[PDB]
């Protein structure tokens, strides 16, 4: 698994469950191309987005669709979404988790980048 | 103004300083238009971006060039740039101060909206 | 001043107003003395703690009334309070502003340290 | 497992490693009672602290070393440690998660509570 996102949520204490997210890569034209997405399990965790080998250096966005979470629990946010982008394996593979800690009008993104 | 930015730095307590953005405004047909462009103060603001009158409702994008920041302290960050987005205005005229406070590997980012 | 601090609320994307606050001074004997006391204002600040000439070197302790503000507002929060701990002064007098921002699951603290 | 710390760090995006901390107990003198400690993981983490009947209602406190944390990497640090103080299962046992993310000048703290 060389990218996983985990989502909690700072409100209620727990995992962000069900939470949407769209994972793209920067094309040559500098637009953004889709490539994987899914929606956080009961643990809040997106696993499986993609391989080793698909995982070629560039320039990658995750767009976690965070509005559609507060409303669901009757909470207006601020934000349309979060958007974590970052350039991978610029010195060859690595595992990435990117986590994202969420309140309705602050969200805090870091990442995890291991063997 | 009815639209500042305050950026951190976590790795040396201080203010953000020269740290470049760029502000967007998501168009009728669904594109991001420029809508205004800074760097942030010796004091890690960055103030006078818009007008109260030219500041309608909408959705509006704050990058913060964070990457350049970083890059120029040595630091091989992990983020191309912090994205701010949000729909402003939605309920009449308010005052937004984005924050946000930047380390290598992570970013937090909130707001404080008032109301006029 | 010396030593200001400043609370946001995540949750409602304002300052956090009204919020109690106690700082400690670390003694020789090892206990925390009661250094200065006071409440956020209605912008979430709460200036004027201390002296440039009373912040002597030491360690210093703000416990910031967190679970408190939350319980006003209806929520049970986490935390019992946040605390911030900090040898002030080690290299001559600098200015410290400690931030903090609150949610009821999680807080988030950083310091800005100015040289006079 | 009633209770686990995880350390993350913020300038390197890893877990923090070999982070010391010590979890006290509120006692009726008001006094802080020592009665569990580790040091973390290669994963960042600290497991096996308590049993759940050990972990009886109460004022916790988690003391977190971060300060000699960042003196071994070379870099002065702000905070004398990071504290995070909670009551615990004040509606029945749960499982905690503290998170830790340090950087410098600023760290972040969040409750996982789960079932
Ligand atoms: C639980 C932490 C995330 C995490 C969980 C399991 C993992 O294996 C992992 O690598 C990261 C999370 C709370 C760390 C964190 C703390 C504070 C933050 O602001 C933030 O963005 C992230
Ligand atoms: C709002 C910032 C502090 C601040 C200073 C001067 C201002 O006029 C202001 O509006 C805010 C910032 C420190 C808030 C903050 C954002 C994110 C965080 O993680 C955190 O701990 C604190």
């Amino acid at each position: 698994c060389p990218l996983m996102v985990k989502v909690l949520d700072a409100v209620r204490g727990s995992p962000a469950i069900n939470v949407a997210m769209h994972v793209f890569r920067k094309a040559a034209d500098d637009t953004w191309e889709p490539f994987a997405s899914g929606k956080t399990s009961e643990s809040g965790e997106l696993h499986g987005l993609t391989t080793e080998e698909e995982f070629v250096e560039g320039i990658y966005k995750v767009e976690i669709d965070t509005k559609s979470y507060w409303k669901a629990l009757g909470i207006s946010p601020f934000h349309e979404h979060a958007e974590v982008v970052f350039t991978a394996n610029d010195s060859g593979p690595r595992r990435y988790t990117i986590a994202a800690l969420l309140s309705p009008y602050s969200y805090s993104t870091t990442a995890v980048v291991t063997n």
